[PDB]
């Protein structure tokens, strides 16, 4: 699938940088014809068949295809896609309140503040999983606020760079996500499905309530070993005033066997969440 090959600079002006990663950088931008503001994600293309630098076109096309399907208040929307010899440039909805991760460093949240964020995450993931889309990269870095100066900020899931359609119940590919947030099946290179996202939600919930990462070791290999062994516990120093029902929600997500883990529908009916 080919994308728009006119120079993006003829149609947009760029501004402040919003984030940069391994092979991509995101810049605030403004469409000249409308004055509307977006986030331009420049993804570096691979320049040879067998290179390790840049992103393969198959991977770029999958991210674009997923983004084109989604329209939900808690997920980023795609506006346009351009390309040139060096980059694919996705013009994405602008979410400018910063990461949940940076918001988290400023506060530990109350259970109400946690559940207000968490319910929005669950609603976005419910939409995705209903479409058989696994995100495969859920973590505070990929949750951005619309306005960080309201008591209950609205959030959007970003970065569909690892997302896959799961039309056969599972996909057998390597997912090099962030060790602190990946499920045991990712660590063990097993077939992957929607369940991996539910584990990540359990990790996110633990962090929201405590400010601490449940599996984090001193090295990436320690973290991955802890994940595979389900080596976590609720430290009383951090959880002493957290309700047992909140701990129960987490416990039913941080389950090694994907088949025994709560699904997204289970998580919405769980007594901690269900109104
Ligand atoms: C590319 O690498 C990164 C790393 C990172 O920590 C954050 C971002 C921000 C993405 C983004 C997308 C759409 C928006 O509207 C606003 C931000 C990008």
């Amino acid at each position: 699938t080919v994308f728009r090959q006119e120079n993006v600079d003829d149609y947009y002006d760029t501004g402040e940088e919003l984030g940069s990663g391994q092979f991509a950088v995101v810049k605030k931008c403004r469409e000249k014809s409308t004055g509307l503001q977006y986030a331009a994600k420049f993804i570096k293309k691979r320049r040879t068949k067998s290179s390790r630098r840049g992103v393969s076109r198959e991977d770029i096309e999958r991210e674009v295809s997923i983004l084109k399907e989604i329209q939900h208040p808690n997920v980023i929307t795609l506006h346009e896609v351009y390309e040139n010899k060096t980059d694919v440039i996705l013009i994405l909805e602008l979410v400018a309140g910063g990461e949940l991760f940076d918001f988290l460093a400023e506060k530990s949240l109350t259970e109400e503040e946690a559940t207000e964020f968490l319910k929005q995450i669950l609603n976005g993931v419910y939409y995705l999983h209903s479409l058989q889309i696994a995100h495969f990269d859920l973590k505070p870095e990929n949750i951005m606020l619309l306005d960080r100066n309201v008591p209950k900020p609205r959030i959007k899931i970003i970065d569909f760079g690892l997302a896959h359609k799961i039309d056969f119940g599972n996909e057998f590919k390597n997912i090099f996500g962030t060790p602190e947030f990946v499920a045991p099946e990712i660590v063990n290179y097993e077939p992957l499905g929607l369940e991996a996202d539910m584990w990540s939600i359990g990790v996110i919930t633990y962090i929201l309530l405590s400010g601490a990462s449940p599996f984090l070791g001193d090295t990436k290999q320690e973290t991955l070993a802890n994940v595979s062994a389900v080596n976590y516990e609720f430290e009383d120093e951090y959880f002493s005033n957290t309700s047992a029902l909140a701990k129960d929600f987490i416990r039913r997500l941080l389950v090694k066997d994907p088949k025994k883990r709560m699904t997204i529908q289970d998580s919405l009916q769980h007594p901690w969440i269900k109104p």
